[PDB]
């Protein structure tokens, strides 16, 4: 059955995540980011932070804890003619922020979308991947 | 500057949204996830349901509103590798409800991927996208 | 599966639920209330109130709504050495408030026992049970 | 006046807490509970888990905690005609996870009835109780 | 007793409010804001659009509703030497949305200190008041 | 941009923060006050409490942390015509907080208002300022 994995008894130590997300811009959506309801690059950089420290609220199973850093950036690549959204959380814990760093670049991708999808309900954020994560018996990974 | 849209004269009509979202699987993922920390499909699903209620709250402008309708979707699609999940919500308003749709679907899609992330880390959430609306202005609209 | 049963298309009705639960006093729970960290009978009655706008994000299928009225009472039963919590909870909409009557009578005697389980562990929630519910197809119902 | 107890200067130290809660069923509840809008256990079961998280933003004075820990379950007694939850919260801390592990129970309790309510509007959250506890000044507590 | 104020009974109409709220600034902060860890005033603009949505659930007695419109505003008035904030709130309900707009710009205030209490901790919010109304039985009010 | 600052290399030590605020009452409003929808000054003295639990949900770039102490007072001072609210928070941490015990005055007054702008609108939230705070490299700072 589900279950919040008991780690009590594991060592409060240094954990780190770094996730990534994409939102793939049509020409309409691309010339109105250029022209900046509000810059979508600004709010969905707040939204990200906001949904890191909501993780565990959201994700059923993740255990609640006190976040120590959190870093977002919103990025317009317009050869690309995409969004590059990123997030780093970190903390001291006895799990890792994994979940944290992933569900920050969701929501901030969500947040562009719901700032561009008057004019394109198309758009797709393509890929919400994680990029590296530090910490934990397994240690460091690195996409 | 950002603004929550002023909708207050608009009638209020029937709206309903669809969106989905994908989870790519490893061999390593696939393998557990036939298997069934709990069942990853089911934990999700739930969240889904979850997260749709509580959209107004993640995406900043998001215009607060009763939902008379959820349903929400994770299911395991073997032969391509890949957890498909699909959400329809609807209600009564003067706006829409695609950002529930979309909302839904990538909670649900980071709940596989905490529930998987044990074993495989580098899962991705290869795309949100939204399938099909109706109500409002703009009228129906479908992928 | 799981599922927010679809309301969309019933009309929106005077809808009303009465729920009750009570909490079981020792002889030194009762001395502590009787003598007044604050008064378990008044941060209880409030908890209540703020427990009936939180319920459809406690409970996974619930509908969200907007409330119209919601009134708690706390009181203190002392020849029954108990404490006696009713709560009444209104609105308009396609679905009833039992849950929301429910959980403000819960959430108000986890309140109570907070409040006196310093001097009292054992003390015990005996009943959450609903007293009244109008509106909807089934109409009124009683105990 | 009511407050939130200073446990400031209190070490940090292993906690746990365990409580039980029943839903008497009558023969139409426990009919459609054998026969599985979803399976009552299973959203009830997930529901527990996240009430224990969000504890603190439901009872007023309680303190705001990281938990390590959250076991749920929820059986059918069906001789017993009745379906009994059962949760154990764990952390690190000041004070207890007593309601942590009570709230957790009334949740899964409150939505078990959620799930039923609609063939059997009477039936009864009979009771919520503490079965132990550790940690703390008084130290291990059993009913 | 406190009570949530029965309004099932009163027809829905369109309501509005508007507030305002200031941040009195020494020289340094003054400096800092000219300046622009992140713009304050494009923060705390966010902070409160958010919290107008977040009302009910600070406000105990405070009926839950969804909201139509939103609008804050956080000007620097730098003759003044002071941050002004203000922010309208619209909706069709039973009751008013003084809360709503009281409460965005107390958020939006404690926002712009959160942003430049690190060298300015006396910053003082000076004022959060009420400047107009309209919708109830009361009719339309101005300051 | 927008960040929340990454602290997780500095030691947890006792954070202490003392705020108070004020409302400005009428002779209308002050009447009601002695007279006693529910006692204003008890049920804003909870809502402070809670309100500096939900600090973090409430400041964008706050680090969410587990409070060990809330304090909160709201007392009427009937010669100077006026509610003084005074909070004093506590916890271990590698940050302030000054955004704890300010949020609960400030939500505390927000209250005050809530229960008693039937009659009078136009009261005024005079106040919200930073009285003392201990721990951090800047040592102990008062007004």
């Amino acid at each position: 059955r589900p279950r919040m994995v008991d780690v009590t008894e594991k060592p409060e130590t240094f954990r780190t995540a770094t996730a990534e997300a994409f939102v793939e811009l049509t020409e309409e959506a691309l010339s109105a980011l250029e022209k900046g309801k509000g810059d979508p690059l600004v709010v969905a950089q707040l939204a990200g932070i906001l949904a890191a420290k909501k993780t565990a609220d959201l994700i059923p199973l993740c255990h609640p804890l006190p976040l120590t850093g959190v870093e977002v950036r919103v990025e317009l690549l317009k050869a690309e003619k995409r969004v590059r959204i990123e997030a780093t959380v970190k903390t001291k814990a006895e799990t890792g922020v994994e979940m944290e760093a992933m569900t920050a670049c969701a929501v901030a991708a969500l947040t562009v979308y719901d700032m561009l999808k008057a004019a394109s309900k198309g758009l797709v954020i393509s890929q919400v991947r994680l990029l590296h994560k530090a910490g934990g018996k397994s240690g460091e990974w690195r996409r």
